[PDB]
C-alpha cells in the first residue's frame, strides 16, 4: 500500500476514430493524458493511493481534466489551478507499414509550463506521500518546470522519500546542443534517484557514456549500465527492447541493480496504440517494488503489462493485477466470463 | 464546507442519441445515474464534500460505476462491493407532444437491493458527516434496503446529523394497497427527518392528509403542510410546482418552515431532458441550507437550477453556484466567454 | 384484423445527424422508406397485418431493404427481385427559418421502376387481403409501373377488394404539360378507387376543378370536394391543412363522404421532420376505417397522429393506438414509465 | 426447407465501439441475441423457415426485440408476452493477448426464465415445425424453463420430431455441486436428442464419462464418443476444436454418428469476435442436415460457416450459403463486386 | 465578380455533439474556423472568387487546415508556411437558458500571431484583389500582426483598393486599459477603411465617443454614428443589433453611410448557435456591395443571412444566394425538393 | 511540376464503420470517389496541379461533390454542370477469410455517363496541361462517355500531350460478348496512348494476345508485353502482382518499356481496405515518371505506395513523397513525432 505522487504534466490527445487521418473526417475522441496520468492512472489500477502535482487552467477544460484524474483514481487534491492553456497533441493510428503520427501543439504555454516552485507546497504533499516520481518531461518543458523538478527532488531526498525519474529523450525531436543541454539537467537530477527508467541508447547517445569496446555482448552492455548507475547510486534501472524476427514483432523488459541483471523473455507484441505504453512497464516495475517483489518477478509482470498496453486504445494503461496474472498464468484463454 | 453523504441506488440509463428510439438505432450512450447520484454530483458542483452509501458488484461494470462517481466528484470510499446485477433503464428522448418514455429493468436484484444494515458501517460514516439524505427509493425497493434506512436514520438522528429525505412515490407505477404499504414505511422515517422533499399531492395522496375544505388557496394549501410539517417537527419542506399558460409551461419552487412560506416567482421552463431534473432543486436547496441563506435566496437559487437540469442532457445536473448566479444576474447573456 | 397491402416503390433515404449539412459531415443514417412503407410500418405498429407489393434487387442492399421491411412489422412475402438499383434521397434537416432539404437521386432506373404488371401475382395477393393502397407515385414513376398500378386497381375492384390512393402532386417539380399528363393517369385510377388521400389545391390545380365562384368559405369548400367524390362514387376523401397564427402552426385534419364532412381542430404543430408525416395521417384515417370509426373519431385520432410523426427522426411514423390516445386522453403527461 | 423452432432465451449484448473498455467510453452499441437467436437467425439467412419459443415483456424493449427477430428472419409468432426484464451482457472486446471481457447481469428474474411450460402451447407449435432445438441455457437458466425444455424434448419425441439439444457447459462459470446437478438435467433430456453439440470434454467433466486407458489417440476418443451416442442412441454429436501452431490459430470441426467420424481439416482462424461463433457452427450442420448432406461436406461447410463467424462483429452468424460456398470454391478472393 | 481577399487568423473549434458538456463525453467534432474564414467561405458561397492571407504551421493539422480552407471554396494560395501551433476554442452548446460556453486556448503563440508583416508579400497579394477585409482580431492578437494588418491597410489604401475591417471588442474579455490600448489601434487603422462593421456600443465603450445629450432616440443615434464615418470619411458602416421581445428573440440589421440610414424590420431569431453568425451578416453587406445594391436591399438581404446562420451548426456560414432569397420571397416553404 | 488532368466519373462511396454489415447498422461514411479522383488527389498530394475533367448535378449533391474534390487538393475549375444523379455503391468491409463487399447502385444515368464530347471544351483544357489521363472507365460506361474518351485521346495526341490509360476490365463483371466489345474499344485508343497500365492477364483474356508457348517464365512474360508495347509503340506499361506464401500477402510492381523491364522485389502486404489501391500504384508510376526518375526507383516508390493505400480506410490514397520515402529509408520507425 505504497503512497506514490508524480510531479508532471497533463495533455490533451485528441485522436480520430479507427484508423481514420484528420483529412478524413472532423471526428475527434479527446482524452487526459500524459506520462504522470498513465503512470498514476495504471498504478491507481493496482490499487495503490496516487496522486498527481501539477496545475490545470481555472476553466472548464481545466475542470474537465480534474474530473478525468479522479476518474481514473487518481487523486486531484494536489492540482492547483494556474494559466489558461493545456497542452495537446494530435495522433492519427497508422496501420501495417502506415506510421502512427503524433502532431503537438503549443505545449511551453501551458498551465503546467508557467508554474514554479513557489506555486507549489512540496512539504506539505512530500509527508503524505512514500514515493514521488518526477516525470521527465519537467526537466525540458520550461526553466520554470525543471527548476520545481530539481527542488522537489532535493526536497523528497531530504524527506528519505523514494525518487523514481524517467528519462523522456527523444533523438528525433532534439538537435546536437538541446541534447548536450539537456544532458546537463539530467546529471543534475541523476544524484537524487532511487530508481530510474530508461534505455542504453540513452546512456551513451544522451549521457555520453562510453562502453569498454574492450568487452562485449551482454558484459559490455552490462558493464555500461552498472557503472551508471553505482556512479549515481541508483538502486533501480529498467526499460524495454523492442525486436523483430522474420513477421513478428517483440517486447523485452529489463531491470538492472548495481549487482544484478533480469531479463525477461522475448513477448510476442502485436501493436494497436503505443503511445505512452512505456509508462505501462513502469507502473508494472514500480508496483513489483511496491510489493517487494523479485527482479524476476518484477520484470516479467511489467513487461506483460507494457504488452497489453500496445493493445489498449489511448495513452492510459487500464490493467489490473488479476489481468496481468491471468495472461501469464492462463496465455490460452482469449475470453473471459464474470458475473454468472 | 458541509460533508454530505447519501444513502441511496445506482442505476444505469441507456439513451439513443438525438431524439431517436429504441426501435430506429443500436447506437446507445449509456450513464451511472440515480438519486443519490444526482444530488451528491450536483453538490459536489457546488463544491461540497459528498460520498454515496451503497453497493455496487465487484466486477467490471460496477468498477465503471465507481469510476463515473469520482469523476462527478463523489467520493467512493463508501461504496462497497456486493451482488453481480446493477438497476437500470432504458430513456427515449420525447418531443413536442411526443413524450419521453422510460423503461425498467430488473431493480431489486441488484447489489443494493440485496444489501442489509449489518452490510454497512453506520457508525464509522456518520462520524464524518454533518448531514445525511436518505433517498426515498431505499424504503420501497426492498425489504432489506428499507430495513436498512430506517436504522440509518434513526442512527443519523441520535448522532444528531442532519437529515434530508425524497419522497419518490410514483402515482402511476402504484397499486391502491401499495399506496397504503408505502405510507406506513414513509411515516416510519419521517419522525427522523429534518429536510423533507415533495410536493401537496404526496401528502394528500398518499400519507392521506385531508385538507380544511373550510379554507381555500394558499391559507389552506400552507394550512395542511405546515400541519404536517409540527407533526414531525420537521425543519424544511420543500419542492415544486409544474404549469403552464398558453403556448408556454413554467416552473416554480416553494419552500416551507412551520411557520414560513417562500415561493419563487415562475420561471419559463424548456424541456429538453426532465429526467432527475428534481434532483437539481433538491441540491439546490440543500446547498442553501449548508450556506444559511434566507428561504427567499434558497428558493430563488433552487428554481433556477431546476430549470437548467431540463436543459442538460441526462439525469445528472453538471451546474456550478457561478453559472446558477450568472443566470440570475445577467438574464439576457445567451454566450459566455473564458480563457481569454 | 383488417388485411392491407400497398403496391408501391421502397427508397433509401441519407440523413446527416442532428441538423448538420451534406458539406459539414460525411456521416449518415440510412432507412429504408417510401409512402407504402412509411403507410404499412405505421399500420403493422397499430397491429394490423401488412404486406408491400413491389421489387428490389437480387443483391446485399435489397437484402438489407427486405430485413428493413420485416423489422417495421410488414411483410416481405410479396416482394420480389428484380433489377440492381433502389431509388434514393438525402434529406439535410433544416431549423427555424432555414428549410430542409431534400435531393433526389435516380429514381426510374430502380428495381420497382422496370417492373411491369406481368412480373406481379395480382390474383394470388388479393385473394389475401381486404384493402390494397396503390401509392400515387405508381401512376408518375414510370409506364410499367403506372400500368401495373391501373391493372391492380381494376383487378381489386374485380374481387370486390377495398382500394386505396394517394395523390402525389407536387406542384413544384412539375412543369405545366406533365401535370396535364398526371391528370389523366389519375383520372384512370380514380374510378376504381373507394378511399383517397389529397388536398383541395389537387382538385382544383392537378384535377382542373373549378370552384363555385357563388359559393364561398365552408360551403363551396364542400361543394367542390363532394362533387368531386360523387363523380367517381369514393367512399373517404381525406387530407389536411397547414395554418400558421403569429408564432405558432397548425395541423388540422379532414374527412369527407358523399354526404358528410368533419374537420378536427387545430393542433399546435412542432416540426423536427415532416417528411413522410403525410403518410402517418393516411394510416390513422385508415386505422379507424377498418374499426369502423366515427368521422369524427377517425379524423382526430389521425391528426393527433399525423402531428406524432412530425416529432419522430424520419419518414416511418412509429407509433402505436395506445401512444395516440394517451396523446388525447393526458395532454399534460410528457413523461412514461413502464416496466415497474 | 425443413421448418426448424428453438425454444431459448433473448439476451441484449451492449458493446463498446471497436476496442474500447467500458470506462473508457460512455458509447455502446445493443443488440438482441442469445444461443436461439443465433442459431435461428443463421438458418434464416440459410433460407430455411425459422421461428423462436419464448417470452419478452410486453413493453417497448420487448417490442423492440421482436422486432430484431423479424429482421434477422426468424418467425415471432411464438415469442410470448410475460415479465418485465430482459437478459443482457456487457462484452468489452479484446485484441492480441488482452482476453475479450463479457459481464453478465441479471438472467435468472427475465421474461424466460419465469416463463412455465404450462405458458406454451407446445402441442400447436410442435405440430407446424419438422425439428426443434432445445437450448441447453433452458436447462440450467431456472427450475421453470428447465421443466419447459424437458416437456417439450418429450413432446417434440411423442410427435416424432426432430429434436437438436446444445451443451452449454461452461467449467469456469460452476461450482463442483453445481455440475452434477446439471450432468442429472442432462441426463434426463438426453434420451429425446436426436443431435447433440458438445465436446470431449463435456462428456468426460460434466457427464463423468471414463476414456478407455488402454486404447489411445482418436481410438480413444472415438470409442467414448460412440459410446455416449449409442447410450442415447443419438444420430448425429457435433462440436469443434481449436488448436494453436506456433503464430497461428485453427479451427476444426468433428461430426460423429455411431458407426462414423468425420473430421474437417484445420482451419487458419482469426478472431474479431469469437462471442456466440459455436452457434454459426451448429447452423452449419443442422444445415447440411436439412439437405441430407454427407457427414464430410456438412462439417467442412459447418466449419468455414464457423471460423466466418469469427470475423463478424456481434454473435449473430450473418452468412448465406453462396458466401460459404465461395470461401470454399475461391479462397483467393477477398472482394466481390456485385450490382454491376 | 469582385475578387475579395481577407487577412486574417484560422482556429480550431472543438465541439461535443448534440448540447453535450465537456464533462459528459469525450466525443468532439473539430472544424476550421476563424473572422475570416467565415468571411470568405459565405462570400465564396455566394460564388464571388476569395482567398485567405494567413500562415498555417508546415505540419498534417496545418494541411488539414488548408483543405479545409479549399473545401469552403477558398484560395489557400496565400498561406504561407510558419510556426506549429494553431489557436483553438472548445464551443460547449447551451440550450435555453444555459447559456453555451466557449473556451479558449493558447492564441497568440500560433503559426498566425508570430507571423509579420516582412512574412507577407502584399504587393503581390493586393496586385490581384479588389477588395481586402482586415479581421479586427489582427489588431489586438499580437504586435507583429497588429504591424502586419496596418501595413497591408495602408498599401491597400495606396493601391487604392477597397478595405473592410470589422470591430472585435469584446467588453467582457478586456480590463480597463487593455480597451485604451485597443482604442488606440483602432484609431490607426480607422483612417484606411472604407467598409466598416460594429456598434454603436464600439464607438460609445471604445472608442470613447460621446452623443449629443441634446438629442435621442434615432436622431441622436444616427449624429453619433454618420459623425464618426465622416471622421475617417468611411463609406459604409454596418452592423446588428439583437432585441426581445415577451418569448420571441429578434435580429435587426443596419447599414450606414455618411448621409443615409437604412434598417431592416426586426427577423424573429432562432438560435442553435450563433458563435461566427456576426460574419454571416457582414458576408452578405459585402456581397450587397459587390453586386452595388440599394441599402435597403443590402440590409435586408444580410439581415436574413444572419439569421440563417443562428440555425447551422458551427461558426461557418454555408448560405447561397438562391436560399436567402428563397426565405425573403418564400417565407412559408419549409420544405424544398430538387433532384426531380 | 507537370500538370496533369484526367477525363473520368466521380461516384459516391457509402462504407458502414469497421468491420459492420449493411444489415447490422443504418451508419455509414460517404466519401467521393472514383479513378480519376483517386489518381488526382494522390498525385496533388504528391504537389502536381491536378484538375479533373468530368460532370455532376447542379444541386447540393454536387456541390458537396466540387467541395470534396477541391478538399483534396483537385481544382475543379473543369468540373460541369449536367444531369441530377451520381453513380455510387455501397462497401462493406471484409475481415480475414470474409471477403469485402462491393454492391453498385445506378452508374450509367450518372451526369457523367450522360455528357457528350461537345459537352467538354477538350481545346481549352488540353492548352493548360501536359498530361491527361483517361480513365477506363470511360470506354465501357456509355457510348458518350466513349466517344468522348476517343475523341480527348485523339486531341491529346494532336496538342503532342502526354496520354496516360488504365485498363478497367473485370472479368468477373463481364460476359463473354461484353468482353469483346470492350477489346473493339480499347484497341481505338490504345494507339493514342503512351503511358498505360494493366496487367498481362488483360493482355491475353480481354486484347486476345497469344503467349509464345515456345517461351517460359520471365522471357515468355516481357515477349508478349513488349511486342503489345511496340504495337502502340507505348512508352510505359505498368501494374502489379499480388501473391502469397505461407501465411502472408505480397504486393509486387512491374514497370515495362519497350525495351526494358524494372520488376520491384516482393512487399509484405496487410489489407485493410483495398478499393481504389490499384490507383495509388499507377499515381506513384506517374510521380516518378514526372520526375524523370529511373524505372527501378520508379517501380519501387509506386509499389510502396500501393501498399501504403491498403493500410488507409477509403478508396483515396492520401499520402505525401515523404511518406512513401520514410517508409523507404527507415522500416523500422513506426510512430513519427512531429510539432515539437
Ligand atoms: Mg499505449
Ligand atoms: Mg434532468
Ligand atoms: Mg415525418
Ligand atoms: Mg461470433
Ligand atoms: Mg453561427
Ligand atoms: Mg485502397
Amino acid at each position: 500500500s505504497l503512497k506514490i505522487a508524480a510531479f508532471g504534466e497533463v495533455m490533451l490527445r485528441f485522436t480520430p476514430p479507427e484508423y481514420l487521418m484528420l483529412e478524413q473526417t472532423e471526428q475527434l475522441r479527446m482524452n487526459f493524458v500524459g506520462t504522470g496520468v498513465n503512470l498514476l492512472a495504471n498504478l491507481a489500477h493496482f490499487q495503490l493511493e496516487t496522486a498527481l502535482i501539477t496545475k490545470l487552467p481555472a476553466n472548464r477544460l481545466g475542470e474537465a481534466g480534474k474530473a478525468a484524474l479522479r476518474k481514473l483514481g487518481i487523486s486531484d487534491q494536489w492540482v492547483g489551478e494556474k494559466g489558461d492553456h493545456i497542452g495537446s497533441f494530435f495522433a492519427e493510428m497508422g496501420y501495417g507499414i502506415r506510421p502512427t503520427q503524433v502532431t503537438y501543439q503549443n505545449r511551453h504555454q501551458s498551465a503546467f509550463g508557467i508554474s514554479e516552485a513557489k506555486d507549489y507546497d512540496f512539504e506539505a504533499f512530500l509527508a503524505e506521500v512514500d514515493m514521488v516520481h518526477i516525470c521527465g518531461i519537467s526537466l525540458s518543458l520550461t526553466e520554470k518546470t525543471r527548476d520545481a523538478a530539481l527542488i522537489l527532488a532535493q526536497k523528497a531526498h531530504a524527506y528519505q522519500k523514494k525518487v523514481c525519474f524517467d528519462f523522456n529523450y527523444r533523438p528525433s525531436l532534439n538537435t546536437a546542443n538541446s541534447a548536450l543541454f539537456m544532458r546537463q539537467q539530467y546529471e543534475r537530477i541523476l544524484p537524487y534517484c532511487d530508481i530510474v527508467f530508461g534505455s542504453r541508447r540513452d546512456l551513451v547517445e544522451l549521457l555520453g557514456f562510453i562502453p569498454r569496446e574492450d568487452l562485449e555482448g551482454e558484459a559490455q552492455e552490462t558493464e555500461l549500465i552498472q557503472r551508471f548507475m553505482s556512479q549515481y547510486n541508483l538502486e533501480w534501472f529498467a526499460g524495454t527492447t523492442r525486436s523483430h524476427s522474420q513477421n513478428q514483432n517483440y517486447l523485452s523488459g529489463y531491470l538492472y541493480t548495481q549487482n544484478e541483471y533480469q531479463q525477461s523473455e522475448k513477448r510476442p507484441l502485436l501493436n494497436l496504440d503505443r503511445i505512452g505504453a512505456g509508462d505501462a512497464y513502469a507502473a508494472g516495475i514500480l508496483y513489483g517494488y511496491s510489493q517487494n517483489w523479485s527482479l524476476e518477478k518484477a520484470v516479467t509482470f511489467a513487461t506483460v503489462n507494457g504488452v497489453l498496453a500496445h493493445t489498449i486504445q489511448g495513452d492510459i494503461p487500464l490493467t489490473t493485477v488479476k489481468q496481468v496474472n491471468h495472461v501469464l498464468e492462463h496465455p490460452n484463454i482469449d475470453l473471459i466470463r464474470e458475473g454468472h
